């Protein structure tokens, strides 16, 4: 697949000179992303998302081409679509289809006054995110930064996996540059292994965010790491019922426990005992049914 | 794909379709709408010219809702084709219709100008999605804009909807909201724009599109009264608001006026309506 | 003050009403409404919100005299006046929920009055009229714009500029047409005219409709009495739809009182005491 | 003044006082001060029914009726009636369709976050309620977000006067209230309206942050403590602002915080009286 080539000055124009104030107070910045800031833009009659990158100039320019290459290969309804890029100006820009409901993280926390996601939407988002990861793994790609901040939500709350700057081919390797987000990372990934099984672990953490509405890490909390509640639940002090996000009216026990069962399996500490993504899809399908 | 229900599950969940205000929430497009509880989810169940036509607007609705999923459209959860009657099941809208909130029915407080602007933008995003996907609603009106827990606008009732100018023998819709061409049997998305213009006047004035005990009886007519400078839009602003500034109201009115152009071809398309409604909250 | 009648200077009142700013309070002004032969502004004296009536009337003195005599929990309190300056001012305790008319129409975004509050307001307004009649005063302009509502939605009758001690006749027929008894429209002055006007207020309370609407059928709210007695419609059909808590039995009981109040023969109307009793029995 | 109900009418209309939550098909809406609160339908009116040794409970029954008879204001929940005749003692109130401020601050059961604009209105309204109580020489003794109810228009209504007292400083043996909201002196048995001011200050911090007054799984566990963290300049109020708002400007938030800070003065006598709190909250809007 080949993409539209934009000039920097069109993107500068349509993002109001890359206005770094939030959209809520009249600016253009929607979020800070993987190695770059994400601005809102209007090209033609289309709202778009423009990522301006901002490790070193060698590495950033390398994760520019990686992203384009992976997005050229990987097109699926549960992955964010790349519209284009810009190499010519000062900074390197990537241009995406606009996701009007932002990230799952932000909707889980009801940021900027948005209403809480129903259990029904949450189930759809979980199934969708898993279809996206399944497509990546079937096509021998490892994401390496699965987390709620990288699951975007469109006009219909369809889940879209985003940020393939870190992504790799399959077609277990090791690396010196350990990258990702600590609170979502599998033990092996924290030690430099690169395997699709790390993606499964991180998805398990996402499923706990979906059930509880709690962020993966909160410095002002006990436990500070959301994965730890798996331990608290297995040692029967608490139950999953006790952690269910209280900002839902429509969550039945049976379906929540079924999603938890999937998350628990995804969070197995031995990489080899985790289910593969296909098993995760199937289990998430059976949950609805 | 949607959950396929048996009639007896829906009968169970609506307390045998209890027609007291009970389980009945309202009368809808060619059917009655009941409240239901499946698991811990509140839902809306619509139980449904001739025997040929109703069964035809059943499949139309499912087909359109299969294609059309958007945050500003009511979501179809499922249906039931067995049993005596045909049932459609939807996500429950705890704030009911815009018409009812505009009239403060059952003691609900008046919508602020701020919510009104959000509802207008939301309804237009819904219509835009329908038109982009080559669907014409044909019955845009405040009774078919539903409001969720956060007052997000949801377009509903796609029984009359059509794929994409044609003509017809069966002229359908709501008279007080209809464009002249639609009243003569044309079928175009431009008729939806006109009807949206009427909705925007309901939002600004809080008046229903038609009141038998009124002058003018048709809300559209105030456009004429305003253009011939006897009155101004300021004079029609819903008095049940404290937070409506002139500039933003006049900007919404400007959009409604353009939507209500009598020549279909001079009306703006829905995309232009979105843009104009966005600029109103800035600018 | 707190136990006294304050004599105010014009310049204090001018100061505290922002030079009598005639823009509405909603858009940052001081005007709250137009009243009986004057405009009513919001004011701040000390830490007290107040209502200042500048006339827009000659019979300034009537109002002061009647308010000096007539003090009751269901009548607005006069705090003071000002006879110096250009204009004549009357100063009242501020009524934070405004007029019944404005709350019936949900003006400025206020929520609809429940049936429960409506019943309390009806009973309260009648206690006020009863106090006036017991003390041999006739109001002459009973209407929903002259029933004010305090912090607790207690009804307070206001505007005694037209009041008399509360049968007499007159040349200057005064009042509000849509609320007026036939005899009052012909110049009679009797407390029985107050009862008739109260009956109209009770219909506003039940229906939420104003006494007169030029864009309506019937244009005069009184007329629904006829439409109901000739069995085309029923009172159930006119109940304000902006209520969730109105039961038929209590609404019909209030209507029964309004119907009796609206008898066209002044002598067949109940006196205010009977109206109180009937409104008490209604609660339930 | 109040409608007298028979127990069996109230039993009927609350589905035999079904103590399961409304979410799982029951009638219980919450636990109150020495009683449970159920949902009920009498005539066409939704209502709230509070079902409460024999001497003390029957004494807080008459206290509540007596205080509610005296204290009527738009920012206080209205008593509709009572029932003395059955097994248990019942109090019946106007139904508050938006529940408690606590529950709306936490977006319980999927309700959307309160805007800063509504939050300011709720704060002003709650203070008008407390001001009415203090002007009439009543002390609430359990001011907290669970006892500020919200009607169809999000008007604040102070509720639960079972613990309330006349003025209109006394002491007591039975120390009552909610620990996380209580002034130091109230925790030691003093009874003064100044304790109400302190508790209101905590409510204002809940409004600004959206955090509950106490969370066992948190640091600090007591919301009051953020006052210390802010005064010792590690953090600022900006850092604690509820992120579930789009419309909160710094200037107005800092002004509400200034009021809360003053309300939370540890020396009871340096706290502002409720009238000063109203004025400051008025100036904040603007
Ligand atoms: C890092 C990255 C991002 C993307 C990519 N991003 C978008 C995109 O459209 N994003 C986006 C849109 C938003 O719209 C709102 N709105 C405010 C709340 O109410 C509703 C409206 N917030 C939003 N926040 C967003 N953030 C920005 C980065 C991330 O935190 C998600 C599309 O691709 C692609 C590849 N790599
Ligand atoms: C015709 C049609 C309707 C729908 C569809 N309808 C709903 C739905 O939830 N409906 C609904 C919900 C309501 O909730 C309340 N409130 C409760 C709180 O207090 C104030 C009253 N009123 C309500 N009225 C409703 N009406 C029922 C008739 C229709 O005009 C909308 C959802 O899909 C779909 C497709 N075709
Ligand atoms: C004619 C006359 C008037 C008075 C007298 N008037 C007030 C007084 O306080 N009045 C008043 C208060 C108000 O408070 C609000 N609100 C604030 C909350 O939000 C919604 C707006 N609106 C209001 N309007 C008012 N008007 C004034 C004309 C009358 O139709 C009602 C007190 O005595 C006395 C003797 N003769
Ligand atoms: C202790 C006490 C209470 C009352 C008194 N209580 C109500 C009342 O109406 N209460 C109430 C209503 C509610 O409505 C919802 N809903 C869920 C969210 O969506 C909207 C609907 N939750 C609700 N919770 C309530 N509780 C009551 C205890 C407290 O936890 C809050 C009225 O007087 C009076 C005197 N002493």
């Amino acid at each position: 697949t080949r993409f539209h080539s934009f000039s920097f000055y069109e993107l500068k124009n349509v993002t109001n000179n890359f206005d770094e104030r939030p959209i809520s107070v009249g600016g253009n910045k929607m979020g800070e992303g993987g190695f770059g800031v994400v601005y809102k833009g209007y090209v033609n009659n289309t709202t778009v998302a423009v990522k301006k990158l901002a490790i070193t100039t060698e590495e950033l320019k390398q994760q520019f081409d990686q992203e384009i290459k992976v997005m050229a290969k990987c097109q699926h309804e549960n992955l964010v679509e790349l519209l284009g890029f810009s190499s010519d100006g000062d900074d390197l820009c990537l241009v995406y289809v606009y996701m009007p409901n932002g990230s799952l993280l932000d909707r889980l926390s009801c940021l900027d006054g948005t209403p809480p996601l129903s259990w029904h939407m949450r189930c759809k988002i979980a199934q969708g995110a898993a279809n996206g990861i399944n497509f990546l793994h079937e096509n021998h790609h490892i994401h390496r930064d699965i987390k709620s901040a990288n699951i975007l939500l469109d006009e219909a709350f369809t889940a879209k996996i985003s940020d393939f700057g870190l992504a790799r081919a399959s077609e277990t390797v090791m690396t010196s540059r350990i990258v990702g987000t600590t609170a979502y990372m599998a033990p092996e990934a924290l030690r430099g292994e690169i395997t699709p099984k790390s993606d499964i672990y991180s998805f398990g953490v996402v499923l706990l965010e979906i059930i509880t509405g709690l962020p993966a890490v909160d410095e002002h909390r006990e436990p500070q790491l959301l994965l730890d509640i798996k331990e608290e639940i297995e040692d029967e002090e608490k139950t999953i019922e006790d952690y269910i996000d209280k900002k839902m009216n429509d969550a039945d026990s049976t379906s929540v426990e079924a999603m938890y069962s999937v998350a628990s399996q995804c969070l197995h500490e031995k990489k080899n005992k985790r289910p593969d993504i296909k098993k995760v899809q199937q289990l998430l399908q059976e949950m609805t049914a």
